[PDB]
């Protein structure tokens, strides 16, 4: 409650989430390299790291929706509803990435490399889509904090 | 990686997975209660806890598949193939539980109770299917262990 | 140092402690269920989980007492002293709960249902006393926060 704690907690969440997204991208790049190189044990380690980071991204995206949902109850205006709709789409995308990574992780564990490569590429694309939404949300929040 | 060594590592993973499953069940029961009692914010915390334990169960289920896939490489076939098939099904089921719990967590944050309830009930049912597979897997492994 | 950093730290602590109190309630519910259903290994796990959350509650209560005393020094306030005396009752209560839970853990370990049942019932009751004090504490901090 009180929009100013909410907006400040939001900025902290998004700052932590961006770091997690960067770290996830380093794990993703490492996994792709290990796959190309044929190093299956390395790939397993990098996928497990990626899965861990993705779980944190998902958690932060959940918290982001919850904070903006609260903001919208406190100050029901067009802006608040727009910011919440972006965050809800961000959450949908990151959870779609999580599902796709799960498919890829299972396929690599099973040794089904065609399923793995397809799902892993879908996972990379969804991350890039999530990044676009993340930036959009940041721009909207700039308008809501008003310096 | 001898066969006796792999089988030992498996028994330890499944021991740890069972404890996580007990934690997941307590979190699930608590969420159901908070849901029934209309404690929105309490439910949110219990869903986050369930989601964390679920991700831990999924990681153990991945590790279990990886270990059995390795066991099938040290074998010229055995009841390894059957254990691996069960484990792969267990992983698929627990990942479906993660996917449905994600949907529920998002619907709860979005304030969409119909979508929450449908997904949460799917999550619970997949947990029961996973429990059956986990018990089946333990029974299969006992026959591979030789004491 | 500076009444506002102390207040924001107290805000963070009590928010973290409320989550821990939820986790304690879920473990307690789970132990009760395992006890009623006669699943002694499940019960032993859930008592251990309860004890862990209880001790985390204890630590947050310690930290809250220390922080309120610090606030009383640089922002003397009859609400800060009110909060401190509630926080100190809370600490005494949650410690008492830890003691009775220990008695229950030991009773379960010894397989002594008559000691166990008395200790467990006292533990649940103390947890309720603590929940009430925590509510009062929350309201008092809301007063101090003075919007």
């Amino acid at each position: 409650s009180d929009a100013q704690e909410i907006l400040s907690r939001l900025n902290s969440v998004l700052e932590a989430a961006w770091k997690t997204i960067l770290n996830l991208a380093s794990a993703t790049d490492a996994a792709e390299k290990a796959y190309k190189e044929g190093r299956e044990e390395d790939l397993a380690t990098y996928l497990d790291q990626a899965a861990s980071y993705q779980s944190q991204v998902d958690q932060y995206a959940v918290e982001t929706v919850r904070l903006l949902a609260e903001l919208k109850k406190v100050f029901p205006d067009e802006e608040a509803d727009r910011a919440l709709q972006i965050a809800e789409k961000l959450l949908k995308t990151v959870q779609e990435a999580s599902k796709t990574l799960d498919t890829a992780v299972a396929a690599a564990a099973n040794g089904d490399e065609e399923t793995f490569a397809k799902a892993f590429n879908q996972f990379v694309s969804l991350g890039n889509q999530a990044d676009t939404l993340f930036t959009q949300l940041q721009r909207t929040l700039t308008n809501l904090n008003k310096k």
